[PDB]
C-alpha cells in the first residue's frame, strides 16, 4: 500500500500549502491596509485589554468544555472504527484470498531439486543475548 501512504501524504502537502498561502496573503492585506492606523485604537487598545482579561476568565472555561468534547469525539471515533472493522472481518468471512470453485489436482509427478533446501535453522541451541558478552579484560 505503498501507493496509498504517497497519495496521503500528497493531499496533506496540498493542505499545508494551501493554509500557508492564505495566511500570507492575509497577513498582507492586514498591513497593506492604511485605514487602521487612520482609525486609531489606543484608546480602544486599553479598552481590548480589560476585555481580553474578562474573556480569557470566560475562554478557560469553555476551553475546558471544548477539551472534554473534543476527548469524547475521539472515544467515540476510535470505539466505533473497531467494531466496525469487527464487522467487515465478520462478512467476509475471514478469508486470506478470495477465490471461487475448487483446485483441481492431477498428473502426479516425480523428481529433485538442485537447490538445496534454505533451512532457516541452524539446528544449534546457540547462547542466549541476555548473558551478553564481555569487550574488554578487566586487567585494561
Amino acid at each position: 500500500m505503498d501507493v496509498f501512504m504517497k497519495g496521503l501524504s500528497k493531499a496533506k502537502e496540498g493542505v499545508v500549502a494551501a493554509a500557508e498561502k492564505t495566511k500570507q496573503g492575509v497577513a498582507e492585506a492586514a498591513g497593506k491596509t492604511k485605514e487602521g492606523v487612520l482609525y486609531v485604537g489606543s484608546k480602544t487598545k486599553e479598552g481590548v485589554v480589560h476585555g481580553v482579561a474578562t474573556v480569557a476568565e470566560k475562554t478557560k472555561e469553555q476551553v475546558t468544555n471544548v477539551g472534554g468534547a473534543v476527548v469524547t469525539g475521539v472515544t467515540a471515533v476510535a470505539q466505533k472504527t473497531v467494531e466496525g472493522a469487527g464487522s467487515i472481518a465478520a462478512a467476509t468471512g475471514f478469508v486470506k484470498k478470495d477465490q471461487l470453485g475448487k483446485n483441481e489436482e492431477g498428473a502426479p509427478q516425480e523428481g529433485i531439486l538442485e537447490d538445496m533446501p534454505v533451512d532457516p535453522d541452524n539446528e544449534a541451541y546457540e547462547m542466549p543475548s541476555e548473558e551478553g558478552y564481555q569487550d574488554y579484560e578487566p586487567e585494561a
